[PDB]
């Protein structure tokens, strides 16, 4: 479905080379997140299959109300908008982290990244 497709274009980069400010600025641009600059965005790296599995008990648990939280931890990179301007150039500050992710699942696939923990 399209939401899951959207989830990946916004939140998934399998293998990132470098996870600094330069990567953030680059990937936010390539994934259509700079008009206007999105304020905060997290990218999950690794194998799609483990991200998908958060939606079942295989790699995830019920969290909050309608959220699910990963049983395993992921390598992630959050991009925080630096400054005020809502328009390009969009400058971001990267934080290369590692931890469990919270998503909303639909018909078995992640359709939302709860970015509240970012």
């Amino acid at each position: 479905n399209s939401r899951y497709t959207h989830f990946l274009t916004q939140h998934y980069d399998a293998k990132p080379q470098g996870r600094d400010d330069r990567y953030c600025e680059s990937i936010m641009r390539r994934r259509g997140l700079t008009s206007p600059c999105k304020d905060i965005n997290t990218f999950i790296h690794g194998n799609k299959r483990s991200i998908k599995a958060i939606c079942e008990n295989k790699n995830g648990n019920p969290h909050r109300e309608n959220l699910r939280i990963s049983k395993s931890s992921f390598q992630v990179t959050t991009c925080k908008l630096h400054g005020g301007s809502p328009w390009p150039p969009c400058q971001y500050r990267a934080t290369a982290g590692f931890r469990n992710v919270v998503v909303a699942c639909e018909n078995g696939l992640p359709v939302h990244l709860d970015q509240s923990a970012a």
